């Protein structure tokens, strides 16, 4: 039960079925891949106040591995709802890709994962007001829709799966510093596991919620009072005196199950580092468990 | 008139009256204030589509003048709506700065600019089921809510404004290259005017709009036609293959004016750079009008 | 030979034998890593002037694939003569890499490509003033060297090769702003390779050179005019107002080809470029003749 | 003395005259500026074995107060030697600002602060090849160097100055952790004191150093053992499990002063730090003696 001599509790991670699309994102560099990336997935950490939650997947595909041979980055985007899922692809490719320099959007659904399909670039198309047109790109079917700086380029449809959202753990930690530095040390594992992402700031949740309040009535969530240290009768251990936790979501649940193991094994390897935990809620909502002590 | 040998068109931006508040977040560092700021501008480019129009307006504020005595960067967060900025600043600073690590959100509204408040820590405040302490910290109001982090910290209220929505100016450039290496650095130029923020990606628009659609029925706008270089059917000098336009919001008409003009001046600095513009309605829609060559 | 419309002149570049290190940085995150490897790599373009040449390789490598399971960067150091490449290593990890918080210097050398060995790590170890001590970490011979910090660690010895300096291509273009957004796609593409890396800033250089000098009997080098815009009796097309020079170093010669090969791809992806070309000595000087067309 | 809790050790910092210049880099954009930035002033943490001792002043000098009208960004290059500084700039700015993108260098030598000159424009020059043209810009004798991109502009002569190096303060905390995020903040702070710069890779040196050693007579510098928490006979207080320098070079005394004095303060708001101290040789060697507690 220790990694590196970190405790990891005997628990499991409750996540979700949920909605998610996957979206390439080309641009005439990196930098303004990582502009549009940046803008698109945005104010996308949770849906409790969020419209979405967004994130990028992979933050470098090589040129000669995307459609039109430029830099490239893929995100996520997902939502429990799969028609608010539609709407937030419509609102951030159309607001945020379509309007930044240089970028293009493509598909990056696998054929694996295809379930659904929404026709983005078509919807997106009409933009164009009577000029737009199709083409085929690369083998891939394209709005071609003009704009001031030339062209804004759209495949036709995204594909949307049912994905795993809300994959967790806990770091609790000695001090905040220390948390802040192993939690850091977890993202950049995750960033290298394909098909999964982190939505919160960083990737990183300051602020862990609880299904609704105690003390009031009108919260669909409140903070996590059993995991604050600032609060006397908390759940956590001695030595503990920050938690982060890590969110993840994914296109399956092994993508996820891969994000939480080397995000994990990178946490426990960074010093002042006291337990790894995990969120749930007793089976009893999620539709996925992942028990810590399964991944190791 | 010409700058630089850049003719700069004699015509106007035509701005509007808009809500904004004026956020400072505080972080440990930089590099974190950073992560909350950019999750928390993010999707918020244009209320076209978006929920709403958000950005960075200054990017370091030293740690020896902030509240805290810790790093900090200034954001702009506007709506044409006053009610829909409220519910815009609860979900951003509730979803984006409360769960990014180490972050702390103040207010940061001139005094001569405040003209309503909104209670936004006050209603966070209540995230924290009972646990949530009201303190005074460095002369302000403040909540402590209890976070597994250790505590957020947000100011009770945050003034509102109205403020000056929409101004801007077009680069029009002999390339796509030339006419977004003219726009990075009227942006760079933006950056350091306070009480101006730019809330399209790099704070560029590639894809500028009309009003509404000529060919269809169900579109609040679509591609300004008129100056796309692919539409030939334009009304674009000769030589000019990529127009960019720059959109800028401020606290007031006098900050938005200085951020065109500045702008306006780095852009015709820039090889390649045929002619300055401004998108305006024909003062039928706007409640102010820049003119181009006021501004010189 | 045309790609995307432009030209591939039939030509060579003329690459050089030179030693070469290979060095993985490991530090608490990605962040402090880059922060070491900018410091150990910069003054690093060229050895006419600079004391070495030196570079990113691989600017992510999984926490899970190095030594002591956190984030790392590989980087590339090379010079001509040996002994200079070995008092560079000292240098350069001595100075910028065991001062930097949190970094650790690995060897990254193939075996396949190791000639000789430089014990780096042991001669750092002096500084540690009797209170160093080796030990194993991960099958490797690591200096545990204390420090103020705690303790750097660095393998003893560090792998060089003959590897090869020069790869080079020219991007001529119709502007300088469609020269460089082709030369910075160029160098995301060239990120990718493995084992090779673009010693000049941004990987790019603003001022090739010519050997010796028309005017000046004393200089060893001046300005391509040949490849100069603004001389009047310059060897340009028509129609090419920029040139810009990619400079490639590699552990081997396939590693160079391969860099030039894929980011002449990139760069031809990108508007207003004319031709790309390439710099030799009349195939005499060099141990390598890299042609254009046979990367085709 | 206490500093939000932090004991400040009633001791000083002891500094010496050094030989200093400083360069103002504009380019296209800021991001450009930077990559010719980092080059320039990489390799330069101390002259024990690098060949200067560089880094960044000013990250944001905005275009409407530079001469080319370009965003711009200051740095500040030393040595303890004259001729070696001399030799730094022509190296630093010829193969690193000459050879990027876009990047001209102008003197940025307060008139007050200039003692001698470093005509580097002029040496420059001749690598035009009897192309180069002098020629004034705003007031500025420059040299226009014809380059394959275009031009590279560099100002006539430099401004050399006796400026200080060596400020420095310890920050000595409960972990490494704790010690970094105090120590990066502090360096937040120091970046906006004008006229100081820290050499280190991030500001920061994780293993400060002693004059000679005790075991090696080859060596001019050592570990300072009796702050490594690792070492058995330290002088550390029980519960500094880590310790971090700043070291500050400047223009003047006051830039230095002013530099330790904002980034202590900094650093102290951060959790986990113990005590604040500094580095000196009894007050016997050094031109500058600044004494903590005078600071505050
Ligand atoms: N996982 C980690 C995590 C933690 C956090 C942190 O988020 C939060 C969450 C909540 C505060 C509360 C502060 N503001 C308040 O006084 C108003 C609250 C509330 N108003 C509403 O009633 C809408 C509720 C909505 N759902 C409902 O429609 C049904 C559920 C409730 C019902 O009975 O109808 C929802 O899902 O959020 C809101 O939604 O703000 C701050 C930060 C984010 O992500
Ligand atoms: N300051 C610059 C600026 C510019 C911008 C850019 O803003 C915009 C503004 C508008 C858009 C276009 C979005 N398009 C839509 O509304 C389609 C709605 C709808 N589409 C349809 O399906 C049409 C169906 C159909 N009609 C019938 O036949 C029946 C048909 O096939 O013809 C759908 O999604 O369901 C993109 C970006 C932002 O900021
Ligand atoms: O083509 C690939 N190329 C790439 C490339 C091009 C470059 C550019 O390199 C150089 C090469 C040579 C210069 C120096 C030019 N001027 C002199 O040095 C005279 C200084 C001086 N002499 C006088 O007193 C006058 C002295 O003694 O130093 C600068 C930069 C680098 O890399
Ligand atoms: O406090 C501020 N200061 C910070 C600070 C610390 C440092 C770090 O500097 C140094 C200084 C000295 C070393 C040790 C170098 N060791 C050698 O020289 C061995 C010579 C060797 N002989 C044999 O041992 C074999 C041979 O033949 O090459 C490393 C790093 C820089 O700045
Ligand atoms: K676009
Ligand atoms: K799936
Ligand atoms: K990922
Ligand atoms: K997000
Ligand atoms: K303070
Ligand atoms: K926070
Ligand atoms: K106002
Ligand atoms: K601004
Ligand atoms: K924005
Ligand atoms: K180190
Ligand atoms: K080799
Ligand atoms: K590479
Ligand atoms: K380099
Ligand atoms: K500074
Ligand atoms: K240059
Ligand atoms: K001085
Ligand atoms: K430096």
């Amino acid at each position: 039960m220790e990694i590196n001599g970190v405790e990891i509790e005997d628990t499991f991670a409750e996540a979700f079925e949920a909605k998610m699309a996957r979206v390439l994102i080309t641009a005439a560099s990196h930098k303004w891949a990582m502009i549009a990336v940046k803008e698109a997935t945005g104010f996308g950490t949770s849906v409790i106040m969020c419209p979405a939650e967004a994130g990028i997947d992979c933050g470098y595909v090589p040129p000669e591995e995307t459609p039109d041979g430029r830099p490239g980055v893929t995100i996520m985007i997902g939502h429990n709802d799969e028609d608010e899922l539609k709407e937030q692809l419509l609102d951030r490719i159309g607001q945020c890709v379509m309007t930044a320099p240089t970028a293009s959007a493509f598909d990056a659904m696998p054929e694996a994962e295809k379930e659904d399909e929404d026709r983005v670039g078509y919807k997106l198309s009409f933009f164009g007001d009577g000029y737009q047109e199709e083409d085929e790109l690369d083998g891939r079917k394209v709005w071609k829709i003009p704009v001031v700086e030339g062209e804004f380029i759209v495949e036709d449809s995204f594909g949307i799966t049912t994905g795993v959202a809300g994959g967790n753990f806990y770091i609790m930690a000695e001090s905040q510093p220390a948390g802040l530095q192993a939690a850091e040390a977890a993202v950049d594992a995750i960033k290298g596991v394909e098909g999964a992402y982190a939505p919160f700031p960083g990737g990183i949740v300051a602020s862990a919620s609880k299904v609704g309040s105690k003390q009031y009535d009108f919260l669909p969530a409140s903070t996590n009072d059993a995991y604050c240290p600032t609060v006397e009768d908390n759940e956590l251990p001695e030595g503990v005196k920050c938690v982060y936790e890590i969110v993840i979501n994914g296109l399956n649940e092994e993508a996820v199950k891969e994000a939480m193991r080397v995000g994990i094994e990178a946490a426990c390897q960074q010093p002042g580092v006291v337990k790894i935990s995990a969120g749930n809620f007793g089976g009893k909502l999620g539709q996925y468990e992942i028990h810590l002590h399964d991944l190791f």
